[PDB]
């Protein structure tokens, strides 16, 4: 029957991760349905991101991780894995925050930050006592608790009425009517957090779980096109997903303020809630917490908890994906295979250090801005997957006939300057705030080095695709291959 009943939604109910959960919100109370139509460019974005990553791990039969230990020497595959475990350990980072703030919602207020900081201790905990084939039906039992909150959660969009025009204008055509300094963070946190570094790699390594005969180019074509059938459909759904929470959200929040708030609130069912709001009549600085506040209050009171267990089931499903990512790519660019035990705890200490310390000295508020501030680090860190990637899937031996066209390596080179555009954009944003003499210091050398690693990955792939009549002759591997 039907051969695709079933496959492709899996990955993505993997893919929306709570930071396209609280990066969306942010966007959303910033700016109404403006910012759509960067979401919907970044979904294409990251499908044809996908397509790469299923090409090669389809027709190379590596991943990501053991393409880049082969073809690279000792400094940048090190670096490289660096810099992929820190977009591993940032989005757990992401993943705690957001547990630790539902948490803080759900005990108005009782149970401390770094209570929901325990309970994903706990949660690690549960991860390495289970450790079993049993651990799939935890995953499916997840899935279906963020199904449900995404289905409902539609019905409450439904409910919402939002305006069609507006929505359907933002989403189609690409204007920002009246957009500023915190609505361009929004929209690279949007593009930073849709799509990941570590998606890529993870992806590959699935990939490369699929056997393949290999006697004809026959299999492999129509396995690319079956793997190319999963992404593209679970890109469709996660953005379908997404615009429905970004509309709903603009709808709810674009010029509110904290008496509209307090208003509505006094008026509903819900009382602590009602009262946490400020009175100021001023714009309302927005996290998790007051999100979840006026689900609960327009839509219901079990609004509010339903929203904080898609959260949670969200925050679970993401930390699996990170762990598998993280025992892949060390698998891959190390040559070391730890157990998941191993992956686990470290990735969740080393983010559980600086959140910990971050929510036991500083407020709601520096948390959101926090992770604001993880989802622009996920954009930064992007270029040094989509480099590679591109890098490999245009490489004539690996793959001889499965090679790109002159409009996938265009369009790729495309995907490459418009990122770095917008990154450099944010740089220069964002770096006035230093009003100190000599004090460029250590960051200053650390974006000195982002610089010249980027500058080494330009330097490959320009020698991977071009180098004719210009290349050098040290280091000349590349061309030939291995
Ligand atoms: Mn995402």
């Amino acid at each position: 029957l039907w051969a695709f009943t079933g496959p492709g939604f899996l990955m993505s109910i993997a893919f929306l991760d709570p930071g396209n959960i609280e990066s969306d919100l942010q966007a959303g109370a910033v700016a109404g349905f403006k910012l759509l139509w960067v979401l919907l460019w970044a979904t294409v974005l990251g499908l044809l991101c996908q397509r790469l990553a299923a090409r090669l791990g389809v027709v190379t039969g590596k991943d990501l991780g053991e393409v880049c230990h082969l073809y690279y020497p000792k400094v940048p595959r090190t670096v490289l894995w660096l810099t992929i475990e820190l977009a591993i350990v940032g989005s757990d980072m992401q993943e705690v925050i957001g547990t630790a703030i539902a948490f803080n919602l759900l005990s108005a207020g009782r149970i401390p930050l770094w209570g929901g900081v325990l309970i994903t201790i706990v949660d690690t905990f549960f991860f390495l006592f289970l450790d079993n084939y049993g651990l799939r039906k935890l995953e499916a039992f997840f899935g279906l608790l963020i199904t449900i909150m995404a289905l409902t959660f539609g019905y409450e969009y439904v409910v919402a009425r939002p305006e069609q025009g507006a929505l359907l204008r933002g989403l189609f055509l690409p204007s920002c009517p009246g957009c500023g300094h915190p609505e361009l963070l929004q929209a690279v946190g949007i593009v930073g957090a849709i799509i990941m570094p570590h998606n890529i790699y993870l992806h590959s390594a699935l990939v490369k779980s699929r056997e393949i005969d290999r006697a004809r180019r026959a299999d492999i074509r129509e396995a690319n096109m079956y793997f190319l059938i999963e992404a593209t459909i679970a890109l469709s759904v996660s953005f379908i997903i997404n615009l429905f929470v970004m509309a709903v959200f603009g709808q709810a929040f674009y010029q509110k303020t904290n008496q509209a708030a307090f208003n509505i609130c006094a008026n509903s069912s819900l009382h602590d809630y009602a009262k946490i709001f400020p009175m100021n009549n001023a714009t309302v600085a927005v996290d998790i917490y007051q999100g979840g506040v006026i689900l609960g209050c327009l839509f219901g009171p079990a609004a509010l908890y339903i929203w904080a267990i898609g959260l949670l089931a969200a925050g679970q499903s993401s930390t699996m994906t990170g762990t598998y990512a993280g025992q892949f790519v060390m698998e891959g660019f190390l040559r070391l295979r730890w157990s998941r035990f191993a992956r686990v705890l470290l990735t969740r200490s080393c983010a559980i250090l600086p959140t910990v310390l971050v929510a036991v000295f500083r407020d709601l508020r520096d948390l959101s801005g926090l992770n604001d501030l993880l989802n622009v680090l996920q954009s930064l860190l992007l270029p040094f997957a989509v480099l590679p990637i591109l890098t490999f899937t245009s490489m004539p031996t690996l793959m001889q006939e499965f090679a790109n066209g002159l409009l996938n390596k265009v369009v790729t080179s495309s995907i490459m300057v418009l990122v770095c555009a917008i990154n450099l954009y944010f740089v220069v944003s964002y770096l006035p705030s230093l009003p100190h003499p000599a004090y460029f210091g250590l960051a200053a050398l650390l974006a000195a080095a982002y610089l010249g690693l980027s500058t080494y990955l330009v330097w490959t792939c320009c020698l991977a695709h071009g180098a004719t009549f210009l290349a050098h002759s040290s280091h000349h591997h590349f061309l030939y291959g291995l």
